[PDB]
This record gives structure tokens, C-alpha cells and sequence, in this order.
């Protein structure tokens, strides 16, 4: 069966027959959509199937489906799964399956760049030390010194799901929050729960109000611990504005290398609960929601007063009018640095393009409509006008629950 | 069974049960997510008309009663004859006030209560269809002091005979394609601006021409008219502090009137059945002015702004978008018409649905519709899980009749 999706802007019309090769349910039914619901010890049994889906695809991009060595290789994992319980990835099968996790990252606007992705394999690590080791180098690879290049780090996948590897950051650079006594929060309150968590682990927490946060390191199922990013190694901006003086007064800042490493990558089966992925910023991420989500920094007030808005009625669109400055300023900040960023113009049309490409070449491109649309200006990118289809391909990256509530302390 | 939604900016959860009384299909499945698609008998009626005045006798406190049962008989006995059947006034206006509170897609239905029904089911004519519809255009705009309403003109019948209004709102500009390839007025109108012309209409064609009514009842051809203008309350746009934004010549009507609806009450269609409300300012300084598709003005206003239009990383688009936007919230508040900006509209809405809530049990709403086409993230309802699901009565989009009428 074929599937339409209309561009009502253009008339382009596109027809999906990936949605076909999709098995993970969405959480909707005929009855009920949960569209904008943000989150609607594996078997030998279900293990083999899984396995050979992958390696099916994996094979058909390579051009060798039913070859030789796609059957050899069936038959070894198969014989590894029955022998051992898992099985392991070659190198390739580890690449192809991390490209492929952000190919059908339907959330993410960002994927035109999917094929580029620099896979580091930290399958080999063994300790909380090795982790930090790994992950200053991905840091140090991908910031490139602003010039910003998309990296994923691979830790040794789960096993009986007692000796997890799980980085407990949300990302990799991200700055502390602090709740004060008064009711107010010093720093980020989007990381206020982690941050105390870090400080109860015996960081000595600067308390300002963008401390960057220490790695906490879980390995092999074993508490985790803390460790400093070198500071050399974060870059960050400044954040002036090209015509408001005033506004580097504001004390902003913010980090260049976005970089999540709470997600869970799934390839063929097997389940990788530690693997961080960095790419770079769309702007509005940080000017709009980092800045002026009520829950974040919540800047547009004090924006608001040193712009001297009317700010005694919401039809001024006061708010409106600050949050434009304030992404001009990011966007501005980093290209004055030479980090690199991305525009939400700019972004959208680029994934209007990639998602055009993708049906051609791949019969569909799933897309999460209620993600892609930025939080500014959205009808005025395409992708408002864009209808999308969204389903679930493997291999893919879950969310999975923070491992404060699942942990085992060993103390 | 029961669902829970939750504010991520308040951590509000609430829980969901009215789904349970879905009815119709959402176009999803447990495999492929349409959320973001525009348009996803004897025997059959009874059913529906049963199960509308079981919510009907339960609204009114009296589910079982005699009054219940006895309606229930003598809806039964008239379709069982004449295959089709007529609501009660009550149940007219109580099924328009509930395809309004089901409508998830509005975000305005904090007023849903607050609806003038005219029943037009008497009218005969296209040229008492006008007459209905003037006195609706009258009775909302009031002055600028708008008032909503909806008129239902007569139910369908073997659909061979049916009342369509053509136009999809009762008031809009009219669309030239002109030999200069480019379009003059809205191009969203241009196929039916061709239409009225290819009936007649004497264009004046220029860049807001309140289009003329094009009329169809009993299934027969449809017929042109001109809505009386002093009956087209219109704002001329100006900006709080750009003097030269006048000069853009731009201006906008004040009664947003949605005229293309099938209204949907207990099996029986009325695919006549104008409806009107206000406008939330971005509908207009956002979509009709700025989609690249629709006036399409970005591009002047950055130039009278004199931004740096060179690079997209400027923003001027976003920065042109902002004062248009406060410009015609400006414009409509100068000359008392009544309008709401989509700040204090969604918070309103917000507080509906946990009226809904806790009121009724649940509220469909689909997300994609409620967020606002500019500032999204810091609007409440852009934090907001929804849940979005089909209740009946309601309004449901149709064919346009062109493409079914025949001569
Ligand atoms: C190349 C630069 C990239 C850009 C500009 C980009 C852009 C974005 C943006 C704006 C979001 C929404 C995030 C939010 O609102 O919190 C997102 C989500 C996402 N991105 Fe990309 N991305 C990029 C690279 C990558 C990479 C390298 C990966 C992994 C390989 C990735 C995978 C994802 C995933 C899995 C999500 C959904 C996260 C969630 O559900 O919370 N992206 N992306
Ligand atoms: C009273 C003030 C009202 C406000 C502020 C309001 C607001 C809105 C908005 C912003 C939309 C999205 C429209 C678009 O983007 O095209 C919408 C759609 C809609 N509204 Fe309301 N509305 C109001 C009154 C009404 C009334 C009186 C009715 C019917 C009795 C109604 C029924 C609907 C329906 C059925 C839709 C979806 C129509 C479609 O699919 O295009 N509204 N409304
Ligand atoms: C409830 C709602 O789905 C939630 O606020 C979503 C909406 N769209 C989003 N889109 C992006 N890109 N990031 C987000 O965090 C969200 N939040
Ligand atoms: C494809 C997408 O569904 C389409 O552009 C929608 C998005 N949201 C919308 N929301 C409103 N209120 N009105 C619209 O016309 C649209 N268009
Ligand atoms: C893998 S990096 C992909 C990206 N461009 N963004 C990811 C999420 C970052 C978050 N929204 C933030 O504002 O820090
Ligand atoms: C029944 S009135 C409800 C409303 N406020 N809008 C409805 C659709 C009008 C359209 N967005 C326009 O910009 O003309
Ligand atoms: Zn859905």
C-alpha cells in the first residue's frame, strides 16, 4: 500500500511505501492520535529475527543480499546467539547501524547530514576512566575548534541488563541548576535534579550560572562516578548582540557542541544504553528554548526592560519582539566566533530537500511534524506546510528512563 | 483505557476519558503516525440519531426519563417512515454548540457556550439564503463588538438537493491570475474567483475585492449576490509606529466566517451551515499576509524596515513577521473591532481545557491546529500534550461543489 503527503505551499505531492518496512507501534490508534505525547533482558527467541533484519538491510545496502558472506554471516550470528546468548557487530554493521539510527531519527531536522557521522568505538572500555577518556576525545573531535563535525561514541552494549554502561548527563556539556532556598534557581532548572544528584556524589558545585557540569560515568552496571571535562576542551559563546550594546551585559553565554547522551541506540537487536552523539546547533534551540522556555533561563522579561517594550499588555507582542533580538544575537554570536550554528530557515529548507531526496531514493522519510516545525516563525519555513508521516524504523535511538530510578547501588 | 496528558512547562497531568466515547476514525494507526495531514440509510441513521439524544436527555438531567423515551420512539417511528427525521429547536442548538466544543482544531472554544443558532431551515432559496446570511453578517459583526453565530440552512436529503454556500467563508478578497504570471488580490481564491466570473461577477479587479455570494439551494444552480457593503466592516492596516506602513495599502476584514462546513448533528447533515467567530491576529498578519503563498508581503515590509534581507541568518523575515503582527492587533484595537492576540488565546484556551477536564472528562485537541504560526514555544499550549480524537456532533470539511454539482 502507497501513502500521500502533500506540500500545501508548493502542491508537491510524495508517496510513501517505507512506512511498510515499520513494525514498533506509535502509540495512536484509529480512535485516538497521541501526536504531541512526548513519550508515547531481551530473548534468545526474539533475538534471531531481529538480528536478521538488520543484516538482511545491512547486506541490500551493500549491494551482496543473498551473497556468500550474507549467509555465512546469518549463520554465525545465528550460531553466536544460540552459543552465547547475544552476538557481536562487525565494524561495518556498527556504522551502517548508527548512520541508519539518525537516518530514521524521525524527531531531528537535521538529517540531510546523516551519512556523515564519525562512529567511534568504544566497545572495548571496561571502567567509568575509560569512558571519560572516550568521551574528552569525542568532545575534542567534534568541536574541532568551532568548526563543528558530527561524532557518536559506542559503549559496550547491555547484556543481562545488570551491567549497563550509561552515561548519566542528559548531554555531554550542559550547565548546572540550582533551586535556592527562596523558590528561585540559580543556572539552568531544566538540570537542577541532576545537578544535585552530582553534588550528593561530592562535586564541589561553583554555584554559578552557567557551571558547566562534571561527567558522572557509569560502567559495566558499577556506580558511577565523577570527572571534570578539561575546560579547555568546552568551547563556548559569548552571547552580544549586532546592535544592542547592552545585551552582552545580559551575562550570557552558551556551549557550542550540543551533544545528547541519555538515548539508547538500538541496532539489530542489541541494545546500546551509553552512546552520546553530537551534531551542532539550530539556533532557536538556545535562543528560544533554552533562553525563553518559562521553564529555562526564561530571559524575554529582562530582554523585555532593556529593550523598554511596552510590556504592560501581551498584545504589544513584546515577548514576540525580544525573542526575534535574542535569537539574532545567538546566531550572530556564533558566526562572530566561527561555531558553527544553523538558522531555522536555513535548516528547514535543507530538510525539505533531504526529505524530497529520501522518498525518491527510499520510498518515504518518516517525520515528526509536532518536532520539526521550530518554536519561532513556524509558518513562515516549509516544513509547517509540509505533511509528514511518522513510523518507526530500526535501527533507531529510544529514550530510556534516567538511571537514578533503575540503578542498583553497590555502594 | 484512560489517558493521561501533561504540561511539560507547569507539570499539570490530566487525565482523559471522554476518548471512550470516540466515535469516528482518526486517520492513525498503531503503525503510522497522519497527525500532520490537512484531510486525513435507514439502518445507519437510527443508530446515530439514538445516540446523540442519549448525550442530549443526559445533558438536560433527564437520561431514561419518559420525555427521553418517548422522543426516542417518535424519532424512531419518523425514520422508520420517512427515512429520515427533524430535531427539535433544543436539540438544533444544543448539536451546533457541541460540533463547536468538538471542534479540535479551534482553539477558541472557551466560548463555545455563547452561540446564536438561526435556524434557516424554512428558507427555500438562493435568494433567502442571502437574506439569512446578511442578517447573520449583521447580527456578529455588531458593530465591531462581534458575536458569534452560525445559520443552518435546510438538512440534506438524497443529497440531489442540497444547500452549499460556494464561497469557503462568506467574506474574502478576490484572486486574478494575471498575464504577467503573477497573481493579483488572494490567491487562495483564485479558482472561485474565476468561477463568479465565469457567472457573471463584474470584477473590479484590484487587490481587495470583497468577493460576491454564490448561492445554491435545493440542489439547484447557484446564484451571485453582493453583500451589502456597509455590511463589510474592514480595518485598514497601519502600524503603532511605522508611518509609512499605511502605504502598503493594506487592509483586512473583520468577521472571519467559515462557510464551507458540513455541520454534523445526530446522522443528519447540514452542508449549508455558515459559522463565525473572531479572529486571532496571527490568522491574518502571519498566513493570509505572509505564507509565500497567500499576500505573500514579507519581502515589502523588510524593505520599508530596511533590513539586511542578504542573508536568511538575519532573521529579517522574523523581525518584518513581528510588526506586521502588531500592526494589525494594532489596527483592529484602534477601530474597536474585536480580535485576540495569540498570546492571551491560547492561555484561554488553556484554561478551557482543564474545564473540560474536569467538567466533561477530556477535550479533543490537535496540536498541530492549537500552536500558533508564529511564536510556538512561548505560547502555553505549544507545552501542552494533547490528545486528539473525534467526537460527534461536529464539523466535518466537504467536497467543493464544483468538482460534484452537476449543471
Ligand atoms: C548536524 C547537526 C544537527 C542538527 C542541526 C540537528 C537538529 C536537531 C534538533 C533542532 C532537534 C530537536 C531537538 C530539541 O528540540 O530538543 C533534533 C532532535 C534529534 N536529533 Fe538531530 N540534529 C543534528 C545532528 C544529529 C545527530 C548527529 C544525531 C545522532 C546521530 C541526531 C539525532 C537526533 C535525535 C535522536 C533527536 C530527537 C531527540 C529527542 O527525541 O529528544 N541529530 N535534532
Ligand atoms: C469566537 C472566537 C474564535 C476564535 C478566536 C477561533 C479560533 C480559531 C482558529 C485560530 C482556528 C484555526 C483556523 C485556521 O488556522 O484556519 C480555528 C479553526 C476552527 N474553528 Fe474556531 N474560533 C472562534 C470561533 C469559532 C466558532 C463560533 C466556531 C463554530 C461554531 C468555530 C469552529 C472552528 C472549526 C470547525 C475550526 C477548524 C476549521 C478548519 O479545519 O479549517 N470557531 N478557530
Ligand atoms: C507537548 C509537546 O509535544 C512538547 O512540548 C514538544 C512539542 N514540540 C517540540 N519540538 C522540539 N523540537 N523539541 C521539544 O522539546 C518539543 N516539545
Ligand atoms: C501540513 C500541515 O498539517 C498544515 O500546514 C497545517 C499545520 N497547522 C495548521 N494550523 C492551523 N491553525 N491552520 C492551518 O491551516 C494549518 N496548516
Ligand atoms: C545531537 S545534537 C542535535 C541538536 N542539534 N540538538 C540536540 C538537542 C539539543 C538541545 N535542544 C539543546 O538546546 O541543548
Ligand atoms: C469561524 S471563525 C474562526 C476563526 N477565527 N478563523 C477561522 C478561519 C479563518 C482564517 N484563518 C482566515 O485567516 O481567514
Ligand atoms: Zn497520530
Amino acid at each position: 500500500r502507497f501513502l500521500k503527503v502533500k506540500n500545501w505551499e508548493t502542491d508537491v505531492v510524495l508517496t510513501d511505501t517505507l512506512h511498510l518496512k515499520s513494525t514498533l507501534e506509535t502509540g495512536c490508534t484509529e480512535h485516538i492520535c497521541m501526536g504531541s505525547i512526548m513519550l508515547p533482558v531481551r530473548t534468545k527467541d526474539q533475538l534471531f529475527p531481529l538480528a536478521k533484519e538488520f543484516l538482511d538491510q545491512y547486506y541490500s545496502s551493500i549491494k551482496r543480499f543473498g551473497s556468500k558472506a550474507h549467509m555465512d554471516r546469518l549463520e554465525e550470528v545465528n550460531k553466536e546467539i544460540e552459543s552465547t546468548s547475544t552476538y557481536q557487530l562487525k565494524d561495518t554493521e556498527l556504522i551502517y547501524g548508527a548512520k541508519h539510527a539518525w537516518r530514521n531519527a524521525s524527531r531531528c531536522v537535521g538529517r540531510i547530514q546523516w551519512s556523515k557521522l564519525q562512529v567511534f568505538d568504544a566497545r572495548d572500555c571496561t571502567t567509568a576512566h575509560g569512558m571519560f577518556n572516550y568521551i574528552c576525545n569525542h568532545v575534542k573531535y567534534a568541536t574541532n575548534k568551532g568548526n563543528l563535525r558530527s561524532a557518536i561514541t559506542i559503549f559496550p552494549q547491555r547484556t543481562d541488563g545488570k551491567h549497563d554502561f550509561r552515561v548519566w548527563n542528559s548531554q555531554l556539556i550542559r550547565y548546572a541548576g540550582y533551586k535556592q532556598p527562596d523558590g528561585s534557581t540559580l543556572g539552568d532548572p531544566a538540570n537542577v535534579q541532576f545537578t544535585e544528584i552530582c553534588i550528593q556524589q561530592g562535586w564541589k558545585a561553583p554555584r554559578g550560572r552557567f557551571d558547566v557540569l562534571p561527567l558522572l560515568l557509569q560502567a559495566n552496571g558499577n556506580d558511577p562516578e565523577l570527572f571534570q571535562i578539561p575546560p579547555e576542551l568546552v568551547l563556548e559563546v559569548p552571547i552580544r548582540h549586532p546592535k544592542f550594546d547592552w545585551f552582552k551585559d545580559l551575562g550570557l553565554k552558551w556551549y557550542g557542541l550540543p551533544a545528547v547522551s541519555n538515548m539508547l541506540l538500538e541496532i539489530g537487536g542489541l541494545e546500546f544504553s551509553a552512546c552520546p552523539f553530537s551534531g551542532w546547533y539550530m539556533g532557536t534551540e538556545i535562543g528560544v528554548r533554552d533562553y525563553c522556555d518559562n521553564s529555562r533561563y526564561n530571559i524575554l522579561e529582562e530582554v523585555a526592560k532593556k529593550m523598554d517594550l511596552d510590556m504592560r499588555k501581551t498584545s504589544s507582542l513584546w515577548k514576540d519582539q525580544a525573542l526575534v533580538e535574542i535569537n539574532i544575537a545567538v546566531l550572530y554570536s556564533f558566526q562572530s566566533d566561527k561555531v558553527t550554528i544553523v538558522d531555522h530557515h536555513s535548516a528547514t529548507e535543507s530538510f525539505i530537500k533531504h526529505m524530497e531526496n529520501e522518498y525518491r531514493c527510499r520510498g518515504g522519510c518518516p517525520a515528526d511534524w509536532v518536532w520539526i516545525v521550530p518554536p519561532m516563525s513556524g509558518s513562515i519555513t516549509p516544513v509547517f506546510h509540509q505533511e509528514m508521516l511518522n513510523y518507526r524504523l530500526t535501527p533507531s535511538f529510544e529514550y530510556q528512563p534516567d538511571p537514578w530510578n533503575t540503578h542498583v547501588w553497590k555502594g
